[PDB]
């Protein structure tokens, strides 16, 4: 029931993207928080997010932003765990612009990077499930049938 | 002293890379392998490392690739395990066809991403680090004692 | 009637584009088959394809993918086959990704890399066309044809 | 002799950019202080520096960052002061990727961004002069004779 | 009642986000200018504009265009009061060219550069806005509660 | 002994690239032609040789060239033969303005593109040969071998 | 009458931008013919076109085209007139393709670039009045009207 | 002896470009006169330079700048005559910040944009040869010659 993964996105507006990390934990039953939390208007609330993580039984942090996305890098500015990061798609720059913040990051502070918007959302849930596999059999069989299944239905011709 | 992390890269050329990513699991006395295996030219030697990774009781694999870098996804595409990206700059287009190559993964199979270069494979090492870390006191005890060093180490005023 | 040239898709998102490798194969009665393989779900799909193609028959591949890709490079590193590759126009990157994914190859796994887009699935197609008029005369004839058909009916001022 | 300025960069290798804003600062007399803090590395300490800046008698803060830069936005993020960004010539992607995550900051917390490397620390270290000046006429004065003497030292001719 | 900070926009397009600017300025009480002054199509106008800023009471001058965007850097060319730049997005190249022209000042022509868009145009007003601060403790007073309404306003899940 | 591949390329400055291509062809024992062609510059060489080119007994065109790469493109034009085309690195753009003056073509007129640089001339080369392997049983063969000792020959683990 | 200057284009798809040259050559009376010439499917009809331009009596000729826009450099190709291109905006790189393609010409062979879209076309076909206007008093005077009348249309504000 | 062609650059670094579009001029025989005006540094020397070029006997402009290039956009802004300009070679952006500040110029102010590089300056000259030998016999007949010869002293087969 205690959240084992955090979801966390830089406004509102990222929701329709970071949705899709959400609706993946959902799926494979893995206990999360989704909520906003953005380095740049509450940092505060970012710093204390982040620093307390652990504390809180957090594994993995999923974090979301478009833009100049600081959210991404500053969580695992103060945070042991590991982060992940989705670039969101904004307007102007495709998220060409939060990729690069985000993906950019300097030696010692990781930021595990997915693809650009909802596919990227998307794995980032994954690839949380993934770390989180190594340590729970039960998840790793569910997941193990997660990708078997995704493999499986790949249609054979187009229609 | 069984591996629990694989290294893996498409070429010689890539060590100047991913050795950053070796020398910093060595430093968290993190057990791991080190091999060269390429997606675009020995696919069969990666399908075969990439079934066999998880019974093999690797936990994280690492990769590290240049150009039309697929090795990392091709990695991912066969094992359930985590598989961390480090792109490899490319002489013309300065990493950036690595990078998007690696990064871009479809919905269903994630490849975690690191910068491009050297800062790269040594956070793809301190990722894999941080996994492990999740269920190793005595590594995350390590892994806290490093970072609380890099920022302390941080200097206060620029040198002239 | 058995296929000489396959065309393969990363997805059904994909064929909105490769669609137009398909009808141009078929407008020069090119002999063919279409299908869905997808590089990193259905790896194992895409290595027996790639590997039995030539002996089934196959002369030429046509590839489109979108994103990462790694469909067409990854059919070339297991034939000896001829490969040809579509970046697909995906969203974010307008399909920069795919070009950048396909044809910086590594020396030693060519794939011919034609436009993003439909564009580029209608000349993968013509392309694939050109390859089999070398030793295939009556295709030739027609391929001269069309080429020819393309010449003349491009109007001569704007309406 | 209290510092209305402070110049502040993610590291010692920034120095060599950021050295420009600290000169043309001390060129026109502006009390100034210089600094390296890291916001990736050294959150804390930015935190620090950036919520006291307004209290300790600063009017304008400049940051310099490379890379993911996050140093400029975050510092933004703490004071209400203005803030100006320099974003650090990178290595693989010439500094682009510092000036998206500089430049690129959402609506409510700016960070005024000038060009990427010298030329960049220079205007830098220029605007925060003439954003002093607009309160301090002998500022002015000698902001107005510093922009005059560059114009008029523009050859006319090119020397072959 | 007089004027303190100008904007001037490159044209009427511009208006779209250059209003931002302009709404942010009068939620302050920022007593302001609105005009349009096209680098390449008025010079002239621009000279002028840009000269006499200073002796007509201005403090802070914000100006945003798209395209090669000239307006900017010129306007900093002539005035010593700080120039803050907004890049427009402008259809082919999504202001990354107004972006260049903008940031890209040499050294001593600065342009505080903010970012792409309707973001940029409200920030360029919100960082005059910190600069007029600096001697107007009032103006100060309602800047930290803009920010602090901000900060506080940021909701903590999303809907 | 007569050419069924003709190599051309825009300038004496694209041979460094171009050669790759030519050894590699020679290497598999595949009968071409080495010139250089101008679409930009000697339109009209371009134009008979393009036209010529399947009358001549060639099966492939090699085109590289650099800048406002138009080489490829108009070669395809002229021919029904198939085109590929190899984007020469720039100085400025780093290839970038070859490539996509190459990849981009119109629907109808074809031109396989690979990578920027030598890599792309070699790959040019054996794409073509794949195509001749077709319709020639013992060339099939020596690149069934030549591709077989290239995995073959990948190391297994990287050299300190 | 007898046409100055010459429009050519890609194809019809090119007409929604190069219509904006055509406009404007009409504006200020400049004799002129507008024609679909592709570079790449009608390589004949180029260099045809190209290579008797001078001869008909063609003073500037103003090529568009998207994609690999081969046409405005291989025009140069073959006259020695004063070739201007204007990339053409299409889908995928937003012509960004089309501008280095056309603006990257080799020492030797130029093209006057202008801008990506329809303002490139205006701007070619103001250019050519320009390059006329040196020899031609009384367009040179409906060109000063023209450019005086921009700047002076130019509104103070914006509504 | 009167200058029909003015060749400006903004800056003396600019001139191991633009020199290329000056000696072109000198060998086709085309009188002209060769300054250094920056737009963002002496806007006010530009303004009498463009707005006078015309009565001054000046046919056709050729500006060479970098960076955030205003000098061909803002020349063209004060004169009726053709401006053609030349982007500089930037450092850290190659150029690209000076051929978008200078090419995506407003509809109804012109700058007919040439390559990033020397190339581009030696272009922007043959294209004012091209714009001055419409009425210009004489020239028109060197230019031909000129254009011949490039082509004609294109090699035919690559040097190893």
């Amino acid at each position: 029931s205690a959240p084992v993964v955090g979801i966390i996105m830089g406004s509102q507006s990222d929701w329709e993207t970071m949705r899709h990390a959400d609706a993946l934990l959902t799926e494979l039953e893995i206990p999360h928080e989704t909520l906003i939390v953005s380095a740049n208007r509450t940092p505060d609330r970012l710093a204390d997010y982040a620093r307390t993580a652990a504390e809180r039984g957090l594994n993995v942090i999923i974090a979301g932003a478009g833009g100049a996305a600081h959210l991404p890098g500053m969580c695992a500015a103060w945070t042991r765990l590991p982060v992940l990061g989705v670039p969101v798609e904004s307007r102007a720059l495709k998220g060409m612009d939060s990729l690069l913040s985000i993906v950019q990051m300097p030696g010692g502070v990781p930021v595990g990077t997915l693809a650009i918007g909802a596919s990227g959302a998307k794995n980032a849930a994954l690839l949380a499930a993934s770390i989180l596999a190594l340590y729970n059999p039960a998840l790793a069989a569910r997941l193990e049938t997660w990708r078997a299944l995704q493999t499986a239905s790949v249609p054979n011709s187009p229609i």
